[PDB]
């Protein structure tokens, strides 16, 4: 029993809340939250920039040390950086970007390393709003994670239809 509160059950592993990512990790405080990230964690916007601004801009000072040592992630690659005050940690994912000419089968390279946690409060990556595209990073997250997900959905429509539309 954990501290998750009115999660769809999606499938045996997988759950689901109508909520934006940065505020359930405040609420929650989980052992690990998941940063939709790039390849050189700049928090600009979208989920990083708003986990970032919620950590004061920590989370971006932490990251370029990590970057100034290691360079990059890769496509598909993560690393695991303090949450702050946010979680215990952050797991900052690499999803393809399709507008990068990225290949999108490295989206589920990227689910892969979410089996290293047992349970992650995690966003949709390489998804988006629009299209088939948030409804496919579901499909992934499903057929690839194995430990307990949380998926918060910050759009009420796309919530709304993922649910109508998940098989
Ligand atoms: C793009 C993608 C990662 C996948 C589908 C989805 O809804 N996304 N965004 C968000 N994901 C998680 N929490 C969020 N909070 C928010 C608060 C806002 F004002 C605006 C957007 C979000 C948001």
């Amino acid at each position: 029993v954990n501290s998750f509160s009115g999660y769809l059950k999606l499938t045996d592993n997988v759950y689901i809340k109508n909520a934006d990512i940065v505020e359930e990790a405040k609420k929650v405080k989980p052992t690990v939250v998941v940063n939709a990230a790039n390849v050189y964690l700049k928090h600009g916007g979208g989920v990083a920039g708003a986990l970032n601004k919620a950590t004061n801009n920590a989370m971006q000072v932490e990251s370029d040390d990590y970057i100034a040592t290691n360079g990059p992630l890769k496509v598909g690659g993560s690393c695991v950086l303090s949450g702050h005050n946010l979680a215990k940690h952050c797991l900052h994912v690499v999803g393809p970007n399709v507008n990068k000419g990225e290949d999108i089968q490295l989206l589920k390279s990227a689910y892969e390393n979410f089996n290293q946690h047992e349970v992650l409060l995690a966003p949709l990556l390489s998804a988006g709003i629009f299209g088939a595209d948030p409804i496919h990073s579901l499909r992934v997250c499903v057929d690839t994670v194995r430990t307990n997900v949380y998926l918060a959905v910050f759009d009420k429509n796309l919530y709304d239809k993922l649910v109508s539309s998940f098989l």
